[PDB]
């Protein structure tokens, strides 16, 4: 996973907290 506020795709769930926030993940 990523950590939040890293740059995501459009979903695929690939945060380490939740889901992508506006493109970063949170």
């Amino acid at each position: 996973c990523k950590g939040k506020g890293a740059k995501c795709s459009r979903l695929m769930y690939d945060c380490c907290t939740g889901s992508c926030r506006s493109g970063k993940c949170g």
